[PDB]
């Protein structure tokens, strides 16, 4: 078998490829996401994943610096966009731009992922301090441990916005767009692919995950290939 730890933005994507792989090879898939800070530390306390897909560079690195992972065993795999998300019933267009009053525009709470572990929360953040408004933000934010976990309480309403990747509001039609962070006020957003436990099984699936066929579903799903 193989046991594939993959962030929570990656849920449906991974889910896909496991099913398409188990279809064409005599091998059990095991999946496990959440926030990719929670995976990565579990991975450094022993737990068995062969794979890891980070949605950011840093906890790819925390392993790596950990001797947990090679050099020449990471991929840079996908790339995403941030989004602002409003629930669907409740549509705002807002510029994420300097001259926008976030005390303006946000009258409710803001949810994403938890801003100093959780990869979209961080990409967050750094877009808020780019902006200048993060001290007018941070009062307003509640924190959750994965980007899925604030995309759920945004469709139920208990946020008035949310902060997610363009693919996790593809993904509901529950919420729609409110606004696309500019490339510019955050760190690329990138996936990195890990191979943790080099073994037969295991490095045919992290050559699965580049080959044609992935790639379809990566863009199906709304990521870019890097």
């Amino acid at each position: 078998s193989v046991t594939v730890y993959a962030a929570a933005s990656l849920t449906n994507a991974i889910n896909d490829l496991e099913k398409i792989y188990e279809k064409q090879n005599k091998v059990e898939v095991k999946t496990s996401y959440a926030g990719s800070s929670t995976l990565a530390k579990q991975i450094e306390a022993g737990a068995p994943a062969d794979i890891f897909i980070s949605a950011d560079t840093q906890w790819m690195d925390y392993l790596q610096n950990k001797k947990l992972v090679a050099a020449n065993d990471r991929i840079n795999l996908l790339g995403n966009r941030l989004v602002l998300i409003t629930p669907k019933g409740q549509s705002l267009n807002i510029k994420l731009d300097k001259a926008t009053d976030p005390n303006k525009v946000f009258t409710g709470k803001i949810c994403t992922g938890d801003t100093k572990s959780v990869p979209v929360g961080k990409y967050a953040k750094q877009a808020f301090t780019n902006l200048g408004w993060w001290n007018r933000i941070e009062p307003k934010l509640v924190e959750t441990e994965d980007v899925r976990v604030a995309l759920n309480f945004v469709a139920r309403g208990e946020c008035q916005v949310g902060i997610v990747y363009a693919t996790d509001a593809a993904i509901s039609k529950d919420v729609k767009v409110a606004g696309i962070f500019p490339e510019n006020t955050h760190s690329p957003i990138i996936y990195p692919l890990g191979l943790i436990k080099k073994n037969s099984n295991s490095a045919k699936f992290y050559q699965f995950l580049q080959s044609n066929q992935a790639k379809a579903v990566f863009k199906k799903y709304g990521f870019s290939m890097l």
